[PDB]
């Protein structure tokens, strides 16, 4: 039976007490309880911070249920299989994903790119057409960054998006209750693929189950997916501490585009940035050499989908074909995303606005 003593929680002594005897009791491996505690510190730091006058009461009542939900999860964890629709009952997992990232991001320092086209999306999407968002990844906590940059204007877009998702993040303890709160296609990814030998197989066929229902998704239509083809999320350059999208893998724009056309729906792709890094970073030696959570402005921006018959038409096989669609997707990625970076860590705001991205703050 679920302990709900971290909901008794009332001070920093009781949290960390709370914390041992959760582990004494062996309901905690000890290094979930470790990660657990520099959590809290990271999190309570960031929030306090951002100068946030609610800081203290926001911090306890958002990481005393954080520190509840994740050692419910720990006692028997929530398994996921293919599709996976977010959790909104009896404790709805999606708005504490939300309340939890909320306090990280300074909403008077982010900007959206082309919100009228999220606008377009809905109407592609109330056509019955799918649409499959091509986007570069920062952190775990990229599906609130989307939600809480469109809550006002798209409700639609920061409620149903579907994200694929990969083993590495639905299987860390302290992810999943934001995990459990968001729509997703859970897929074992190539990169840890041949890293356990005797679970190979296992991770193929769960794969081509994932790609199944996915296809079954889309024959229905009106689906909004979000994939990363990169797969992980962008590190720094190693020697400059320069952040931008990480290289596409090309078969992963392929597939997907594939799936659209077997599926007899109308399909569009968009190429999507995302800008927050600092707000979640992970890991990485050349950040040492030069926080785990930090308030900062975050960056969304989408732009139109690119003419795939336009390259198709004008490249010899198969393979270049291929390879130049996913660059064009990535080009615009990229290009929004220089953009996103100019307004927040270059300090222009909506002056950055260009031509082809046009930045607003719709809060």
């Amino acid at each position: 039976s679920h302990s709900r003593k971290f909901l008794d929680v009332r001070s920093e002594e009781e949290l960390l007490s709370c914390i041992k005897k959760e582990t004494e009791a062996g309901k905690l491996p000890p290094n979930v309880a470790a990660g657990m505690e520099e959590l809290y510190q990271n999190y309570r730091n960031a929030v306090i911070e951002s100068g946030n006058p609610k800081a203290d009461e926001i911090v306890l009542s958002n990481m005393t249920v954080a520190l509840d939900r994740i050692l419910l999860d720990v006692e028997d964890p929530f398994v996921f299989s293919s599709h996976h629709k977010a959790i909104r009952e009896p404790f709805d997992y999606y708005i504490f994903g939300q309340n939890y990232i909320r306090p990280l991001i300074d909403f008077g320092n982010s900007f959206v790119g082309n919100l009228s086209l999220f606008k377009d999306i809905e109407e592609k999407l109330q056509q019955g057409h799918n649409v499959v968002l091509i986007s570069n990844h920062q952190t775990e906590a990229d599906p609130a960054i989307i939600s809480l940059l469109l809550e006002k204007t798209n409700p639609y877009i920061a409620e149903n998006t579907i994200f694929v998702a990969g083993d590495r993040v639905l299987a860390d303890p302290l992810c999943k209750p934001f995990s459990i709160g968001r729509n997703l296609i859970c897929v074992y990814s190539k990169k840890h693929m041949f890293d356990i030998p005797e679970l190979t197989e296992t991770k193929r066929k769960a794969n081509t189950r994932s790609l199944k229902e996915m296809a079954l998704l889309l024959r229905g239509g009106s689906q909004l997916i979000w994939i990363a083809p990169s797969g992980g999320r962008d590190r720094p350059d190693p020697s400059t501490g320069e952040w931008y999208p990480a290289p596409f893998d090309a078969s992963s724009v392929d597939n997907m585009r594939r799936l659209i056309q077997h599926s007899d729906v109308p399909g569009h792709l968009f190429p999507l940035a995302l800008l927050c890094h600092d707000i979640m970073p992970p890991p990485s030696q050349v950040e040492i050499e030069i926080r785990v959570i930090a308030f900062n402005g975050a960056g969304l921006s989408v732009a139109p989908e690119i003419s795939f018959e336009e390259i198709a038409a004008t490249h010899k096989n198969p393979e270049e074909v291929r390879e130049a669609y996913s660059k064009a997707l990535f080009d615009s990625v990229a290009m929004q995303y220089n953009v996103l970076k100019t307004a927040i860590s270059g300090k222009q705001g909506l002056g950055a606005s260009t031509a082809d991205v046009s930045l607003s703050q719709p809060w």
